[PDB]
């Protein structure tokens, strides 16, 4: 599913990420914008054999298992399968571990190097919340 702007900022909102960490929802909407264009069927395969899943791209190194990144964790102890669904619970609960890690957001490279510092809260303006 390819998420419209304002219909993912309700969705996230919904499930507890506004502010989450200190992280104003337009942050996660910003992330989500270039880490998959908000399609939630979005795989990206990365150099060291690892690949990133859904909307937010979480990768199968350290935080879920698609059974072909030998020697890898699975923290958010999931199929990474289950992160390209339609339905984004998943993709948010998993979120919220990666994020409240240590590095915080700067664990998805695009919001590091498109959304960091930048204004944000132009990601939800127009939107019904
Ligand atoms: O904990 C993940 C850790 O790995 C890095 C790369 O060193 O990012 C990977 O995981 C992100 C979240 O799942 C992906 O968005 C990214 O594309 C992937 O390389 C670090 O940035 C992050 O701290």
């Amino acid at each position: 599913k390819v998420f419209g702007r304002c219909e993912l900022a309700a969705a996230m909102k919904r499930h507890g990420l506004d502010n989450y960490r200190g992280y104003s929802l337009g942050n996660w909407v910003c992330a989500a914008k270039f880490e998959s264009n908000f399609n939630t069927q979005a795989t990206n395969r990365n150099t060291d054999g690892s690949t990133d899943y859904g909307i937010l791209q979480i990768n199968s190194r350290w935080w879920c298992n698609d059974g072909r990144t030998p020697g890898s964790r699975n923290l958010c102890n999931i199929p990474c399968s289950a992160l390209l669904s339609s339905d984004i619970t998943a993709s948010v609960n998993c979120a919220k571990k990666i994020v409240s890690d240590g590095n915080g957001m700067n664990a998805w490279v695009a919001w590091r190097n498109r959304c960091k510092g930048t204004d944000v809260q132009a990601w939800i303006r127009g939107c019904r919340l």
